[PDB]
């Protein structure tokens, strides 16, 4: 039954309109979010509710296990529109504990198309195989890889020419790494924020155009 | 100031916990959403709030102008994990009026990387140039293309081997087209639902494996 979702919507919209009849009218005039959320598609991680944001506040990309690839025009279009047009001040890279995409990367089952998508997280598990092996349970390994993945994705966003050119032309722009606990509703800072070119390794820095 | 978002989160999580102290505990045990939302990244279109869903209810992919490409492992991984693993019953393709991605496709400015991303919407505008030309204002042209785009994206999802193989093996799966009014908060059905192979043109139907 899809009519519930429709009936919830009319209910939601009309409730808002009696509290502030101009809410959508004003909102529809300009898009000025300060934040881009790059997070997982997982149903248990909705961005706005988690950080208490209202419509208009958060530009959002969500994909499986919040993966950012430098050949992916899907995510890169979100990042570039966020950064070059909307000129967000902040990019919130948010992974979450118990992420099935990360977990799939740590196991050996073929899931099909998504096998390719998760390659770079599988790579991360190989890179940290000594660190992860050293952890006694599967849940610990999955959860640690989740942190590692977020931290990696933050690097990926920051190395984009999109982000570096924002900085080159003096734009205020910070990239953050957070992880959400689906078990407790808490959104945790991973303290890996990047806010400028000086924070990038020499091998990854691009010269201005 | 990002600490507000953090402070809102702790506030949100602890409020929920005093209403139902098990909410996250239960939620974290299994992911069982019935819906996949494929919508735009636009800050003024958050999925859960719009249809009144709670965490756990909606698997979500959001990208610029809700574009679904058959070479995009980003979106296709979300669709395939939704369909093959989570076995969603419904895919909600939701575009929205006043979509900048659609609008960009209708104008001639180079926006960079996102130029490639929006190619297929630009194609749609060319295909319907006679219909769209025939509309007196830019806002009408943009908004009409928005409907056309949603309708197209629904076709794209339905033609995926992911979706057809769901049907081939008897899985209940419906693809919907909706459009959200950022001006009034209303989520409208475009009445283009596809629920089976019989609804696909012969040229697009794939034989079972
Ligand atoms: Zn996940
Ligand atoms: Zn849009």
């Amino acid at each position: 039954d899809l009519q519930q979702l429709f009936e919830n919507n009319v209910r939601w919209a009309e409730a808002i309109k009696q509290e502030d009849p101009d809410f959508f009218a004003k909102l529809a005039r300009q898009q000025t979010p300060e934040y881009l959320w790059i997070g997982c598609s997982d149903a248990r991680v909705p961005a706005n509710e988690i950080v208490g944001m209202l419509p208009g506040d958060l530009f959002v990309h969500r994909n499986v296990a919040n993966v950012v690839l430098h050949t992916d025009l899907n995510c890169l279009s979100v990042i570039q529109f966020a950064v070059d047009v909307l000129k967000v001040k902040h990019i919130l890279v948010t992974g979450h504990y118990g992420c099935g995409g990360v977990r799939a990367s740590l196991h050996n089952d073929q899931l099909g198309l998504i096998d390719g998508w998760l390659r770079s997280i599988r790579d991360l598990a190989y890179e940290y195989r000594e660190h992860l092996e050293q952890l006694p349970t599967e849940e610990e390994r999955v959860d640690r890889l989740c942190e590692l993945n977020v931290i990696q994705q933050v690097a990926n966003v920051s190395h984009t020419s999109i982000v570096q050119n924002a900085w080159h032309r003096g734009q205020s722009l910070s990239v953050h790494g957070c992880i959400y606990g689906i078990k407790d509703g808490l959104w945790k800072n991973l303290n890996v924020t990047v806010s400028g070119l000086d924070q990038l390794p020499p091998q990854y820095r691009l010269s201005p155009l």
